[PDB]
């Protein structure tokens, strides 16, 4: 078996219905993972993204960890450990889940859907209470009374009873029909309801959750004025007394209804009950928590119904009903709801209610910043703690600083603040907790044990909770006797570290039973937060910590089982199980500590050395994370694998600290001490390390100004000669020659010839051994080559004598590129296909021949994607581009005849698509039909002979590169574009016409899978620029997925496909459920009733030449006020669920941050309201219309002074804190990523800025595009300038004309400047009213 | 050679390797002690004592040093009675502070004589004069400490006489190093605690801020941060200023500017005037630091920076730093503003020499940056105006009038400023002697002549 079919079957079984089948499937998927671990590690690691099956699996796994049964909940996690804690960035989670949601605020007892819900509940109670006859008879009476109140039986009619009987399931129907017609008697234990204390909650009958709930429901049913409501409440009254759940379900409706017919006194009574549930906390039972949830739900339904009733209002008595519900919803204090949700540990809902209390009721955030900070700490959203610390004017109190640091993770400052707190209030256990935790994370283990024993001497009672840290240190020190003594002390400590110490000890004493039992235990207490988190979106990343704990438990179980009686050797590939994980300290460090402890238990001979390698890995991790002091605490703990693996890591640590010289010094000391010049190291490991070290020495040299260039080139060449199969060395040498060649050749291509040859050669040799730099090496390689060919053509045209030497050098370079073509893999060229599709019009014939071999190789390998990328060059207006692409395609055909029918079919399809596209609209028609007007296209597609053409989605057009960890040889059969390929099977029958001036015709392409993909065709426009931009954005989405901060924030530049079927048309992929900012805000303003007509807007317009102060006066006096902030209302309306609301709001902040900074870097403009788009499902933003790129906007008649769009509405959505908080720190994070990945980004962009095909110069130039004698290339005159500006924006430099020299800005300061500049009214006012800066 | 705070990690590794070794346990508490972490020290040594009751006797000194710094006088008593064998400086200082708290005149003065002799002994061996004073500064700052002590304790005993020691000046007189100033400052905090005057809750924050300053200026920033924390309880704007300066040292100019702007709007709200003299001085220092940050940050416009510096000068006109940095910025802008054309630089040169001179009237901290640059600008503009007048250029007459204004400013300085302020840079003035412009030569003559009178013997040689 290929293990993919096995996994498919096994997963289907996992999600089976019968619990026993689920369990046996899980168990088989726990011996299967272990026996096929090597294959699974190949999947999750061979490519940067975990193969699709692995994503489907972990997703089927977590949802399994929600399984009710504990044994299946356990087998789920176990399989999550046997599988590894894969980096959530490797995991796709494209469609993690689609949770069902009630698509209404069900109007009342009249609604058929609420009817069906009640009938489902009553039948569930009937089946549940067949065990208890009284309750079941109550249910039968209730259900017949429901059949009565509203007809449930069609009687052959199309009446409500008809669609309702059809609405019930068949089992509910077979339960209903028997009792559907039989009368049953009610208990009729009627109650006056006077004797009961109106604040029933906390009364005797109150203390019982179901009892309080039932009593309140009865009092309400009595208050109900509506007749059908009274009937439905009376029939379920007994059931409510029997089943708390039927009550919970019906209570919101009882509320909605009584509120409608209640008098002021009745409303006040219900309000007293409700406000008593929330005001009570504990003893001043699950009752408080459950009833708090119940009242929260009642109020949420009441608000949903208020909103629906207001929709009907804008669309009388209903006005008064809406007024009643709004009144009551106002009566209750938002602050109380917030404190309650907090107490109820529902932090998201509390955040929502607090944000409303701040905005819905004008309040000063500063007085309540502390509560918000506690919430964000509990939510574990550190960006929130920071946004509060920033929005706060006052000086942070000690406790507030403690919180800020606990969120920051600064160990040093936290330690100091905790000691200060202890000085301030000595009788606090939490401060000592923080102190020992700081002494622990820093690695001061024995210091921790001594601090603990001391505080035990002072306070014995204080120890049992501090013991966890003593035992953690001990099992980290391997002081197993101390671990035993400390564990014997704590009888109830359940913390992770204590349980791990118990497991490690049981393993030390070889107590098999104890070990496996405490393992089934320490494994369940982790799966619990996962079951709780699995419900949300992006759960894997939320519950990663616990998934990492499961990976640790697996590594344990498998390293110990040989320690026992003992095949039972640990078969896990620890190095791979670690590489797969997330490139963060928080994840890899505990894993490494447990790894070294497992070793210390096995005490194998090498394990003395393996401990050193684990310490070095921990050091490298903390270094790549910035915890330099812990990296040092590790560099000390090491010393066994000191064959320069230490000296190398110490040198890197210093380099990160910035002390390049000390780093070079210590590294040369190592290279001399070990790997001495006198004896060469031929040992594979010694050789790899010697190469790493020589390369680091070369890099340091390069960074140091003193060293002469020749020594640096010599060092890099030594690397290549030592580790020639290595990507690095080759790559860095070529990169240096590229920096050195301009200086050595005084920026003259002629002398650059041979240097270019060497550079290209080594860039390609690198691409042959590894794809770590496929984005920095291939573009520069192809650019140097194509450009030298261009200069050679230029000088052979000019007739210069040097032209012949250039011809010879170009021959050499072409031979090099040909050898690369043969060696390198097709996808390595594919990742740069757009660049190659660009040079398709190169002037030099030989260069084009080689480029043609390249492009045709890529095509013969990945024809669909290529054609989709080069369909334009074939249809373009320039004859040269067309002839070049036709030549390439004919070459490919001759290589492979099969890529002939596909070619012709795709060409026909594209022709018809651009015909559809350049279609003269009939005029006033919201729709055109495919069968009427575009019939020939439907015919081409529907024909069976018609080749299979992909729906050109982004996931299918953007490759996936193999991982440097992937044995560096995977890239011979590697498969980019892994996953399901969906072909163009059919075109829907309807072709929508959009309301734009361009009149773009939306279509829907039927996929072979049967799913429907939507693809817009833009009228005349240049989508090529947008295409390569989406490529850059996919590269950015990569860099963000790998980075840990970004992915923890879930940053992502929303990306879709932009395919040009021509120079005029393209076919953009449609992201579903997206509405623009202007349409959204206009709809909301209309609902609010305040709106600005075009005439008012024209009056508010000032002359283009006007006083800035006057424009500002007008934009503040009339525009802004008429257009208040409402966006938060959009968030509240589209995402009623509090959790979903917070998720989508955070994603809005974090996605517009990404795309704002991404845009500022890209000089993005024309960010008007209709170009920004927001997803109704996830709240993410998705930009469009990337025609204005690289500060082309500042050239517009109305210059763009705003780097990106942060309007007061856009801020009001981020929350009360506004920019400060999630959005700001996300901007900082993404700018940091862009700055660290400055080089790949710049390398790919320079291929975008210099792209000849793209219409950089929009004007015709006297129909230049037709009137080019022999050229299809339009040069970008502002190329170098855009490149320089972008390199600045990335470096942190900003050009300032106020007579200042300049200095680079820190990412935080750059972000602050950007935000200030983009939200500054003085700049917004200057913007044309098209940007709708007021909105 | 203290690498950084993180020498504790090495001591702890050693402990993990040789736990019976004590020198390491000594080093650990000692590092925790230097990095504040006072209360943490007391628990460390008590834990050790529990593990090994023998080591506590030699570790008792660190449990006493922390206690009298925390002012926990009862704890000091137990940790001292436990072991009398320890004669470590910290232990003796604790004994004295206790004898003062529990007023014991005879015991205090006796132990004072004793410790004071103990500290003199290292000097007796180091008294042999080969740069001795600097070899023994550590023991001489300890005598300084004992004298501050004797003078603060004496009133607590008498009841009368009181301390006349100028605690501020006595500190600047010392070597600007943390190893020297801090022991003085911790002792000063402890003395302020022994006495309890209504201000002596605030002055403690002042001493903590001075400790932060000496640490910052001395590099190590984490102990400075701890001191800042221990300074918060006292209400101060100096706290925000120093926190910014501390961030600036870490390189985070932006976060520093942000904090400092928060502290200014909070401590110096625009509505009410800051003219409390002390409050005014702090507001001026803060606005200056703001204008200096803004100078580093590229985002900020030059006009706003100039305005901030001007506001600093207006809040503190008698202050040097304000005028100096304002003129420095004028000088940094003038080439860019004027396109490196002197004739356009005339008026900017006027403002620049003006503010330079005012700076010198009030202080000579920057005299080596100011007087030379001022004289250079003046003499150079004079050369240029003589040239353009000699060439007949168009702007020459305007150049003549601007040179007149500048010669007048230089004359006003010549009159206000002290001749010694010109003395440094006399070699420069003796250089431009052959200046071509006659009026410039007259101003230079009055300048160097005013010097000749004050210091002829040293001038006639130059
Ligand atoms: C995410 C959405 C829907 O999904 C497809 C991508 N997309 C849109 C949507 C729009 C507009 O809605 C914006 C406004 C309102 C009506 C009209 C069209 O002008 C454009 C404009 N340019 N582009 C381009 C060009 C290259 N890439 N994208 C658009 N792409």
């Amino acid at each position: 078996t290929d293990l993919q079919t096995t996994l498919q079957l096994s997963m289907k079984a996992i999600q089976h219905e019968n619990v026993d089948v689920r369990i046996h499937a899980l168990t088989s998927l726990k011996e299967t993972l272990y026996k096929n671990q090597e294959k699974l590690i190949k999947y999750a690691t061979d490519s940067e993204t975990v193969e699709p099956i692995i994503s489907q699996l972990v997703t089927v796994l977590l949802k399994g960890c929600q399984d009710a049964n504990s044994q299946a909940r356990l087998l789920c996690g176990e399989c999550l450990g046997e599988l590894g804690a894969i980096d959530p960035g490797r995991l796709d989670f494209s469609t993690t889940e689609t949770q069902g949601k009630d698509f209404t605020f069900v109007t009342g007892v009249e609604d058929s859907s609420f009817a069906y819900g009640l009938l489902m509940e009553l039948t569930r109670a009937y089946l549940a209470y067949a065990d208890n006859s009284r309750a079941q008879d109550s249910a039968a009476y209730a259900i017949q009374e429901l059949l009565s109140i509203y007809d449930c039986r069609e009687m052959e009619t199309n009446g409500p009873g008809h669609q309702l009987w059809r609405r019930f399931p068949e089992h509910v129907r077979e339960i209903l029909e028997p009792h559907l017609n039989t009368r049953y008697k009610s208990s009729q234990k009627s109650t006056d309801w006077s004797g009961v204390k109106k604040p029933i909650y906390l009364s005797k009958l109150g203390s019982n959750f179901a009892e309080w709930s039932a009593s309140w429901a009865g009092y309400l049913i009595t208050k109900v004025r509506h007749d059908l409501a009274s009937k439905i409440f009376t029939c379920c009254s007994i059931m409510m007394k029997h089943d708390f759940k039927v009550t919970i379900y019906l209570l919101p409706h009882i509320l909605v209804y009584v509120l409608l017919g209640c008098n002021q006194e009745d409303q006040q009574e219900v309000y007293a009950e409700i406000m008593a549930v929330l005001k009570h906390d504990d003893q001043h039972s699950d009752l408080c928590q459950l009833s708090t949830q119940t009242v929260f739900s009642m109020l949420d339904h009441l608000t949903q119904w208020a909103r629906h009733k207001f929709q009907a209002l804008k669309a009388t008595v209903d006005y008064e009903d809406y007024q009643s519900v709004t009144r009551f919803l106002d009566l209750i204090p938002q602050d109380t709801l917030a404190v309650a949700s907090f107490r109820s540990k529902a932090y998201t809902r509390a955040v929502m209610h607090f944000e409303s209390f701040i905005t819905e009721k004008k309040q000063n955030i500063q007085e309540h910043l502390g509560f918000l900070q506690k919430l964000y700490a509990a939510m574990h959203e550190p960006d929130g703690v920071a946004g509060v610390s920033a929005i706060r004017k006052a000086e942070p109190s000690l406790k507030e600083q403690i919180l800020e640091h606990e969120s920051l993770g600064l160990l040093r400052d936290a330690t100091a603040c905790y000691d200060r707190a202890i000085q301030l209030e000595p009788d606090q256990i939490i401060h000592y907790h923080g102190v020992v935790k700081s002494m622990l994370g820093l690695g001061q283990l024995s210091t921790v044990i001594t601090q603990v024993n001391g505080v035990h001497a002072n306070r014995s009672e204080w120890t049992d909770e501090l013991n966890t840290y003593r035992v953690e240190a001990a099992w980290k020190l391997s002081q197993w006797d101390l671990v035993e003594n400390y564990l014997a002390a704590d009888g109830k400590s359940t913390t992770w570290s204590v349980r791990l110490g118990q497991l490690l000890l049981s393993a030390k004493k070889r107590d098999i039973t104890a070990f496996y039992d405490s393992l089934k235990l320490v494994r369940a207490e982790q799966i619990v937060p996962l079951s709780a988190a699995s419900f949300e979106r992006g759960s894997y990343q939320r519950g990663y910590e616990y998934i990492v704990r499961l990976h640790m438990l697996c590594e344990l179980e498998h390293s110990i089982k040989p320690l026992f009686q003992h095949s039972q050797e640990d078969s896990l590939n620890w190095v791979a199980r670690l590489e797969m994980t997330q490139n963060s300290y928080r994840a890899k460090e505990p894993i490494l500590a447990l790894r070294r402890a497992l070793l210390s238990l096995n005490k194998r001979p090498d394990y003395n050395e393996m401990v050193g390698e684990c310490w070095l890995q921990s050091a490298r991790v903390a270094r790549k994370a910035g915890h330099h002091q812990t990296a040092y605490n590790a560099l000390l703990n090491a010393g066994e694998s000191r064959l320069a693996e230490l000296y190398v890591e110490r040198a890197k640590w210093l380099w990160s600290k910035g002390d390049v010289h000390q780093a070079l010094i210590v590294l040369q000391k190592g290279v001399e001490l070990c790997f001495p010049e006198n004896e060469t190291p031929p040992e594979g490991k010694n050789m790899l390390i010697h190469g790493r070290a020589m390369l680091l020495v070369g890099r340091f040299m390069e960074e140091t100004a003193n060293f002469e260039s020749n020594a640096i080139m010599k060092k890099y060449k030594d690397v290549t000669a030592c580790l020639p199969e290595w990507e690095d060395g080759h790559f860095y040498l070529a990169k240096y020659y590229d920096k050195l060649m301009p200086m050595v050749t005084d920026n003259k291509m002629e002398k650059q010839g041979d240097l270019i040859r060497y550079i290209v050669l080594h860039f390609g040799r690198s691409l042959q051994y590894g794809n770590q730099f496929i984005y920095q090496s291939m573009p520069r390689m192809l650019t140097l080559w194509l450009d030298y060919g261009t200069k050679a053509y230029e000088w052979e045209k000019a007739g210069r004598s040097d032209r012949v030497q250039m011809r010879n050098d170009l021959g050499k370079i072409n031979k090099v590129i040909t050898e690369h073509t043969n060696y390198l893999a097709p996808y390595q060229f594919l990742t740069a296909f757009s660049q190659l599709i660009s040079r398709i019009c190169h002037s030099h014939d030989e260069v084009f021949v080689v480029l043609m071999e390249i492009i045709a190789k890529v095509f013969l390998a990945y024809p669909q994607q290529a054609m989709w990328m080069m369909t334009a060059v074939s249809k373009s207006s320039y004859p040269m581009r067309v002839n070049r692409c036709k030549e390439i395609l004919n070459k490919a055909i001759h290589m492979k005849k099969s890529l002939e029918k596909f070619v012709g079919d795709a060409t026909r399809l594209t022709d018809k698509l651009l015909e559809l596209c350049n279609k003269p609209v009939d005029g006033s028609s919201s729709t055109l039909s495919m069968s009427t007007h575009f019939k020939m296209l439907k015919k081409l597609v529907e024909e069976a002979t018609f080749s299979e053409i992909l729906i050109p989605l982004q996931s299918v057009m953007i490759p996936t590169l193999p991982s440097i960890l992937g044995t560096h040889a995977n890239h011979a059969s590697h498969e980019p574009f892994p996953g399901h390929w969906a072909y163009i099977a059919g075109f829907d029958d309807m072709v929508e016409i959009l309301a734009s001036l361009q009149k773009p015709k939306k279509i829907s392409l039927k996929g072979s899978d049967g799913k429907f993909y939507i693809m817009m065709c833009k009228p005349k426009d240049d989508l090529r620029k947008d295409c390569r931009l989406m490529e850059f954005n996919s590269l950015i989405n990569k860099c963000l997925r790998k980075d840990a901060e970004s992915r923890r924030r879930e940053l992502h530049i929303r990306t879709y496909a932009v395919i040009p079927l021509n120079d005029e048309c393209g076919i953009i992929e449609w992201v579903n459920n997206t509405a623009g900012l202007r349409p959204i805000l206009t709809k909301l303003y209309k609902e609010k009733g305040v709106y600005m007509t075009g005439k008012e807007l024209r009056q508010c317009m000032l002359p283009k030449s006007a006083a800035l102060s006057e424009k500002l006066k007008v934009f503040r006096e009339f525009l802004l006020p008429r257009h208040p902030p409402i966006f938060h209302e959009w968030f509240l309306r589209t995402f009623p669920d509090p959790t979903s609301w917070y998720s989508s709001r955070s994603a809005y902040c974090r996605s517009t941050a990404v795309m704002s900074m991404v845009g500022y870097i890209l000089g993005l403009g024309d960010r008007h309201g209709e170009n920004i788009l927001f997803d109704s499902l996830t709240g993410e933003c998705v930009h469009v219309d990337f025609n204005c790129l690289f500060n082309k906007g500042e050239t517009f008649e109305v210059p763009e002074i705003v780097p990106f769009r942060l309007t007061h509405n856009m801020v009001n959505g981020m929350g009360p804190m506004g920019t400060e908080g999630l959005f700001r720190r996300a901007c900082e994070v993404t700018m940091r990523l862009m700055r660290d990945q400055r080089e790949p980004l710049m390398s790919v962009l320079k291929t975008f800025l210099h792209d000849p095909l793209v219409e950089w110069s929009k004007p015709v130039k006297g129909h230049s595009k037709a009137p080019l004698n022999e050229t299809g290339e339009v040069v970008n005159e502002k190329a170098k300038t855009h490149v320089l500006d972008i390199e600045q924006r990335l470096q942190g430099v900003i050009k300032t004309r106020n007579r200042v020299t300049g200095l680079p800005l820190s990412i935080e300061g750059h972000v602050h400047y950007l935000i200030q500049e983009a939200t500054d009214e003085n700049l917004l006012c200057q913007m044309y009213l098209g940007w709708t800066p007021y909105m």
